């Protein structure tokens, strides 16, 4: 049936689009872990310049 | 009856080509997976640079 | 399911708050240890001044 | 029957509502073994930025 | 049957209690595998510090 | 399929230049690094000088 | 049926053409990310040539 | 009958031959995938070098 | 079950214990190197003390 | 049969707790292999430290 | 059964029992990849040294 | 099947033959890397000889 | 049947010899990628040594 | 009948040693994927140690 | 089995002695690393005594 494939489909559209906003939070996670790792290796910057 | 096999023949085109619909959206789905994969790893990248 | 997002997306907004929470003690234990490196480090700048 | 149909149909009304549910409480079993992972990788971060 | 739901909703919550005391004892283990990090890593600045 | 491969050869090309667009960034990011150590590293030079 | 293995031949003849095609694809990316390391790695050796 | 089982003995003689046949496009297949995975982890060993 | 988490519990409890006794030879073999490189950091001073 | 539902009820009770005694097993078994698992990778870690 | 519980819980305490006999190969095995890797560490600690 | 393992065999082969070219371009950029060192260093050899 | 194991026993014989043959080439493999890193490895000690 | 269970009985026996011998291959088979990991982990734990 | 616990100890035996052959040839190869730097910083040891 391809009335039977037009339900499928509108619901992978929607979970794909599900994907893409759980995936927004992996992006905006990495960021904060990647904003650890550039102030911390700064700070030993910092200790290399003073040594 | 190769009639009999005329209507079965119809219905598994119609059945493979709804077959190629679903999995088309098998793509799309692991294209945003690998767009987070892509994204978050060139995050862990500028983590070791910085390193 | 769009409700089953919403249930996902406020328990990884608690997750990436948790992870902000954890990388400041990240940033106040390399204070520390780069205040060990700037103290110590002008301990042997005046072994060189005095030499 | 078309009668009969009404009762199946009912009946699969309450069965995918008993599956979200379900499904519900697996969202937020993996929310808090998500928790577990955030928490212990934070821990990992600190273990490379104190090396 | 929603009495069946009952069941395993009460099931599910003692569940994720008991992922909630098993987590617990992992962020426990590497808060003694990160004190082991942090006086090892001590002992090391040290060597740099009299090198 | 065929056309299942052009799906997944314009996501790669997408996916690609996007790791471009955050290697440039790297690029950048490390061009601030080495401002600041041959700013810092020519102080230091000047300590020699002046000794 | 050996005419039924020449239609499965002929189709992972495809498939596996496809996966050259990928593979292209990942050799190129793999090129990139190499570029961004071997860029930043002699942007780090500037940095202990003035030091 | 066993001249039943003659005519079932040259029919898995040429099934099993099929299963030969479409096994070496399997080692074939895991050729070129193992040609991605030695080009592109080589790729890696030259971060790592000039790292 | 509650039970086969109390099992699970006095077992995470004995493995904890473990990391703690393998850490402590951990402290202790840093101890033995920090003290290789105090008393040859000491030769070394000598060594620019008489020049 | 109600009676009938008593004796198939009975057996049942007498089955859940052998699955109760198996599981219990199943415990101690992963307790061993995560022994072997915290022991092993403690000595990774004494690998790294001395590093 | 609980006559047929009686035969897996011998059975499944034999298994247990193997276990810990090829992890005491595993804590063995580590033992003497970290030999290697205390001497070889220590031969790098020489390089320092006299540097 | 021995007829497998020479379609395997003659693939680790060239794939083999990959690894030593790719090999060879990480000595000749290892190759002007070192020239990089042996250069700027002996420009900071030249610094110490009119000091 | 034992004449059935006696075909079992044979074949897989065959295929652990199968399993030395590519572990063989295994071996090999990394030979070459060991030889790129003790090459390259000793291009970073000259280095260090003009440094 | 239970001169039906001593044909049975019997026949179970000679199955069960069948899987004793084919599990023996199964313990040898994996002696040599062991032995290629052991070999090439090695190989790689040179690799570290030269770097 | 333990008759299969038999076979698998005699392999692991085998096993853990390759071990120690390949790591006596890391202790010889960075014999000759270490060689190579008392010698050549024993020259930059001429270096400032001349100077």
């Amino acid at each position: 049936a391809d009335d039977a494939t037009s339900q499928a489909k509108a619901a992978f559209d929607s979970l794909t689009a599900q994907a893409t906003e759980m995936s927004g939070y992996a992006w905006a996670l990495v960021v904060l872990v990647v904003g650890a790792t550039v102030g911390i290796k700064l700070f030993k910057k910092f200790v290399s310049r003073a040594s």
